[PDB]
């Protein structure tokens, strides 16, 4: 009954972590994308589709609101797309680097207990606790998810079939 | 009849700008309040209640996130109050102040037709267009709101005498 019993017990495992891994947040503005198409550029949440499912949760803390971001070859050209800009969020942000080869903004950061504490600028801190749905790694959730899934459905028969 | 139609006409003038300061929004995480009191702090939205109407929209813009940022003494004595901190928002900004004599945040800004456009660093900027309805100024939107109002029922009166 021990080898049996192992398999139920690893298919609730696993289905527990499915679980976790399926719940909504993680959101993002239904405008952020049209916008950075119309701004010919791409999210940032796009660019950090594969970040690991251990390394999602401070990254996305860490970058505060600018994960949110457009990134766009040259800013100079996207003033001519913000002048007049109303249909976004009160906040939009804009970095200028390549989407193919990106470069991480740098932060002045310190770590707590699954949170993250980076200096605006003097007397001025963001906390940002670790997301339970990170904006990114969104990619590398999905493929994590499916595989999860046939994993728990082989537990599942290997279990029925006793 | 020029007389009695230019009051009907200041009286719904009056009516409109109502109806535009009327509008909900300039809303803040129902959570910052009792933060804010459990820091010792004071939100920057109740720090900026009196700016004027004609500032509030540029103002609230420009501070970006930080706009619904808690204001207390000293950070270095909040840190206790983060550690292990989960029940707020995403993205919490704490800035070190005096409420009673604070000084403004300084930024690098540029403006557009209405909006702001700030250099949160290289190759980095935020655009934020101004409210309908800004965070700050609240206390003296509510003032001008009643002032109107008063100003419009002796106007209805007096239309209704002719």
């Amino acid at each position: 009954h021990m080898e049996r019993d192992e398999v139920g017990a690893h298919k609730n495992a696993v289905d527990e972590e499915i679980e976790r891994l399926s719940q909504p947040g993680g959101s993002e503005d239904q405008r952020l994308n049209a916008l950075a198409e119309r701004f010919g550029g791409v999210l940032l949440s796009e660019i950090y589709d594969d970040v690991s499912l251990e390394d999602a949760p401070y990254f996305s803390a860490l970058y505060g609101p600018s994960r949110h971001a457009i990134v766009v070859p040259d800013l100079s050209q996207v003033t001519e797309h913000l002048e007049g800009l109303t249909d976004c969020p009160e906040d939009l942000y804009l970095i200028e680097g390549d989407p193919q080869s990106f470069d991480d903004s740098v932060f002045s950061v310190d770590e707590l207990e699954k949170a993250v504490v980076v200096k605006i600028a003097d007397r001025q801190w963001r906390y940002s606790r670790f997301p339970e749905v990170p904006l990114f790694g969104r990619a590398a959730r999905e493929s994590r998810i499916e595989s999860l899934h046939a994993e728990r459905e082989v537990l599942s028969e290997r279990f029925a079939t006793l």
